């Protein structure tokens, strides 16, 4: 707890000095940069002030970056264990003592201090015992840097933190330098201190070289995140409080959603809606609340999510009662300005409820983003299948008001109890254009697909009631139930499909292709050409139907933690303006299938059957899902790695190891082999430089191990003869372009 701690987030800019006396050489580095607690980034630009540097660039970085450690982004359980961010006003000091392996030492002191706004760094280090021919003068240091992770653990004798980290340098020759850190930190005031339990660091980091900049630099994009102690594995009430108030959002509203639908035949004609009236009732119904779930995606931070949410159903609660009654008056010169307040403001009250309740949603866990979006989809199908059988008393009470006022006193009095649960105040706003965020690619051909989606089930829902009249002849209620089993096998699909997505990440893509495809058999089965010459038997077309609404439940969960990733990985912030504008994206697309579909499929119904009819959705569902491995199968450049050929070994011996890549040529790069004994830490084990000429070798493996390497196929062998029983370890193969990417790794097992 400080007084600074609040106003910590956001921006803060950065001022960062440095002079140093390494082997009795002098030289000075002085810079600027800014980052966030929040985002977790640190941008640095480092430009030298003396000239050419007696040092290599890497072996200043542990000193620039992790001497620069207020920006930590840490986790919820770990906000208390902030001693970085404990009092920045103050300042701090930390005496870092660095070694090499059988090299010279660092020994450096650090001063941070903050004036009003911004933030002060001053290091000084001392370097002795080094020397011309070795790995560092040499200038053997590749211009990479990996990931390391920093242990911190506390002192109360000196009211402070100590921590230690290993960092791998990699090597010209191929190998890698330990550099060993040790970390003593305390704080200059008297102030309160926020002592932390065992935790640790992680780090990303970047190094690039602008050309722009004429002397000596650098650029650091450093990313920080934290970790260190398991959380609880209950759930915290605070987040069912916010459960609870979502479930009954989408629990209480579907009900008078699913009656004001076939109301409306009762007084359509007592109105004197002509089919063109009708028509625009539908057409403002698509582009009305388009253009509504579009500028509250925009302007979600600017109005705020509280009198978004809170007052989202009074709207609601508004249109419960709206259709009081209406056979009371002659709406004559009153309907010339009524028909857009019949049901447009029902159309806003429902995108402006499931808009801002996908952000509260999806704000709260992140960790589980697509899970909690099929929970609250299973409830509501769980609602809607026991959805009127309970009206079989209430209005033939006293006439045919009841479900306008019972119903309706419900909903009034159950919005205003939603004001107890949203806490959230503010966010930023959107800095690049939605547009811009449109015309990535890759929403631009996932949105063809969740409009084909929509499309299916909008075509499909007006149709079966005046299809199965025909050559089945099933009564009014009974064209219900059929609808029902579609609703149980998307509650099937709501947590399975969900959950599961959550699992594994890079299988979600082909997984909504695969939906997608089944989606075209779940219709081509539907109204077949008897040409295919199937009997309508009664059974196959209720299997066909249950197997399409288990594909379309498979099928549309997965679609936002898609757009959610793409949004993240292509630059865009992470923030709270950013999912509600990918909710209002979500929001938009699923309101333009309402009539991209309906309308054509009910004009060629009578125009050429529901064999035809049925075909012609099936086919554009068919090539909307088709489009999709074009964009994927042909784009598939994530990086990863191939490991195999570890088995039993029979001791002292000959065997062979692999590992193939994918996603980069090794034309311009080296490559490492790391090992994991059992119970120690890793160990580098051999390396192939980028030119291949020459290699490193492990002392306790030299002249006993071959690496090789074959550059079509983008794949590296390891060979090796007279196996030890120390050998029984898990072999690992690392890459470094721009991250430090690991394979699984094999087990070689000498018994």
């Amino acid at each position: 707890v400080s007084k600074g701690e609040e106003l910590f987030t956001g921006v803060v800019p950065i001022l960062v000095e440095l002079d140093g006396d390494v082997n009795g050489h002098k030289f000075s580095v002085s810079g600027e940069g800014e980052g966030d607690a929040t985002y977790g980034k640190l941008t640095l630009k480092l430009i030298c002030t003396t000239g050419k540097l007696p040092v290599p660039w890497p072996t200043l970085v542990t000193t620039l970056g992790y001497g620069l450690q207020c920006f930590a982004r840490y986790p919820d359980h770990m906000k208390q264990h902030d001693f970085f961010k404990s009092a920045m006003p103050e300042g701090y000091v930390q005496e870092r003592t660095i070694f090499f392996k059988d090299d010279g030492n660092y020994k450096t002191r650090a001063e941070v201090k903050f004036e009003g706004d911004t933030l002060v760094n001053r290091i000084e280090l001392k370097g002795i015992d080094f020397k011309e021919d070795g790995n560092i003068l040499g200038h053997k240091l590749e211009y990479n840097y990996n990931s390391h992770n920093v242990y911190i653990t506390a002192d109360k004798q000196k009211n402070g933190i100590k921590a230690n980290f290993k960092i791998r340098h990699n090597i010209e020759d191929g190998g890698v330098q330990l550099a060993d850190h040790y970390q003593q930190n305390t704080p200059i005031g008297d102030g309160p201190v926020l002592l932390p339990d065992n935790h640790y660091l992680s780090y990303q980091s970047k190094l690039s070289k602008d050309p722009n900049e004429k002397r000596d630099h650098m650029v650091l994009l450093e990313f920080v995140t934290a970790a260190g102690i398991t959380t609880p594995g209950w759930l915290s009430r605070e987040q069912v409080f916010v459960l609870i108030s979502a479930a009954s959002v989408n629990l209480g509203s579907m009900m008078c959603y699913s009656i004001l639908g076939p109301f409306f035949p009762k007084e359509a004609e007592k109105k004197g809606a002509s089919n063109t009236i009708i028509g625009m009732i539908f057409g403002c119904f698509a582009l009305f609340e388009l253009l509504a779930s579009l500028v509250f995606g925009n302007y979600l931070v600017h109005i705020g999510a509280k009198f978004m949410f809170v007052a989202g159903m009074f709207v609601s609660g508004g249109v419960t009662i709206l259709f009081g009654v209406l056979d009371r008056v002659p709406d004559g010169p009153v309907f010339i300005a009524m028909c857009f307040l019949v049901r447009v403001m029902d159309a806003v009250s429902f995108a402006a409820a499931m808009t801002a309740s996908s952000s509260i949603l999806a704000k709260a866990f992140p960790n589980n983003v697509a899970t909690v979006l099929g929970s609250l989809e299973t409830f509501s199908g769980l609602g809607l299948i026991l959805g009127p059988p309970v009206g079989g008393f209430l209005y033939q009470s006293f006439g045919y008001e009841v479900p306008f006022i019972v119903l309706g006193c419900v909903v009034l009095l159950m919005v205003p109890l939603n004001m107890y649960i949203l806490p959230n105040y503010e966010s930023d706003p959107g800095e690049h254009s939605f547009w811009k965020l449109i015309a990535l690619p890759k929403v631009g051909l996932i949105a063809f697909v969740i409009n084909s989606l929509s499309s299916c089930f909008g075509f499909l829902d007006p149709t079966l009631s005046l299809f199965v009249l025909e050559k089945f002849n099933l009564p009014a209620g009974y064209v219900g139930l059929v609808f029902l089993g579609m609703a149980l096998s998307y509650a099937i699909s709501s947590p399975l499909f969900g959950l599961l997505s959550d699992k594994r990440p890079p299988l979600r893509k082909w997984l909504l292709v695969f939906g997608n495809l089944i989606t075209a058999g779940c219709y081509m089965l539907l109204g077949p050409v008897p040409i295919l010459h199937i009997k309508s038997q009664l059974w196959l077309l209720v299997l066909i139907l249950v197997v399409s609404g288990l594909s379309a439940g498979m099928s549309i969960i997965p679609t936002f933690p898609e757009i959610l990733s793409c949004a993240h990985e292509n630059g865009f912030e992470e923030g709270l303006s950013t999912l509600g504008l990918v909710s209002g994206l979500f929001s938009a697309m699923w309101s333009i299938g309402a009539f991209m579909g309906p309308t054509l499929g009910g004009f060629l119904y009578e125009k050429i059957g529901f064999e035809w009819a049925a075909a012609i959705q099936g086919l554009w569902a068919l090539i909307s899902g088709l489009a999709m491995g074009l964009f994927y199968l042909l784009e598939y450049s994530q990086v990863q790695l191939v490991e195999s050929g570890g088995a039993l070994v029979q001791p002292g011996g000959s065997l062979r190891l692999s590992c193939a890549a994918s996603g980069f040529p090794v034309n311009r790069y080296s490559m490492r082999w790391y090992r994991q004994a059992p119970g120690k830490e890793r160990e580098w084990v051999a390396g192939m430089s980028s030119a291949g000429d020459r290699s490193s070798y492990e002392d306790s493996v030299k002249g006993r191990f071959t690496i090789s390497r074959d550059d079509a196929r983008n794949t590296v062998y390891l060979q090796m003869n007279s196996l030890k029983p120390e050998d029984t370890a898990v072999y690992y193969c690392n890459v470094n372009v721009g991250f430090e990417y690991w394979g699984q790794g094999t087990q070689v097992t000498v018994s």
